[PDB]
C-alpha cells in the first residue's frame, strides 16, 4: 500500500490513456479522459491506511477529480482527490486527502473525472 506508480497498473479503461515521461526522468500516466480508470489489483492496505498522497500535475482550465473506490469501478468510495491547476502539465506537485481507513487487500481503482497528470501515490496512517 506504500508507493505505487500509477504506470505500473495492472489494467485501465480508456481510450486515450497513454504512459508519458513525467518530471525528473520519472514515468506516469497521461491523457486521461473522463470516466477512465486505472486498476491496481491485490493492494494491501495491513493494518490500515487513512491517508491518500499523489504526485500529480495538472495544466487544465477546471479541476479533476482522482475517486478511490475498493473492489470495481463502482465498488467502496474510501475517498475523492480534488486536483486543481498546478500550472501546467509539467508541474507535478503532491496533494493528499483523507480516505475512511481501510485495512487488508483490495484491488484499487482510480476513477478520473477528467485530464490530469499522475506519476505516483501513497498510502500512509497519518
Ligand atoms: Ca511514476
Ligand atoms: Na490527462
Amino acid at each position: 500500500f506504500s508507493k505505487i506508480e500509477s504506470e505500473e497498473y495492472n489494467s485501465l479503461k480508456s481510450s486515450t490513456i497513454q504512459t508519458i515521461g513525467t518530471s525528473d526522468g520519472g514515468s506516469g500516466i497521461g491523457y486521461i479522459e473522463s470516466g477512465d480508470y486505472l486498476v491496481f489489483n491485490k493492494i494491501n492496505f495491513g493494518n490500515g491506511a487513512n491517508s491518500f498522497k499523489a504526485r500529480v500535475a495538472s495544466g487544465a482550465d477546471t479541476p479533476t477529480n482522482i475517486q478511490l473506490r475498493l473492489g470495481s469501478p463502482t465498488g467502496t468510495l474510501i475517498g475523492t482527490l480534488t486536483v486543481a491547476s498546478t500550472g501546467g502539465w509539467n508541474n507535478y506537485e503532491e496533494k493528499s486527502c483523507s480516505i475512511t481507513n481501510t485495512t487488508g487487500q483490495h484491488d484499487l481503482y482510480l476513477v478520473f473525472s477528467g485530464p490530469v497528470n499522475i506519476d505516483y501515490f501513497i498510502f500512509d496512517s497519518n
